[PDB]
């Protein structure tokens, strides 16, 4: 991925801030964006 999308991913995926339900959404929402 490039540099943008590929630093969503990353951020996204180091925020336990988020549970598994939210993070695992997120992942697929910037993975539809991008």
């Amino acid at each position: 991925f490039n540099m943008q999308c590929q630093r969503r991913f990353y951020e996204a995926l180091h925020d336990p801030n988020l549970n598994e339900e939210q993070r695992n959404a997120k992942i697929k929402s910037i993975r539809d964006d991008c």
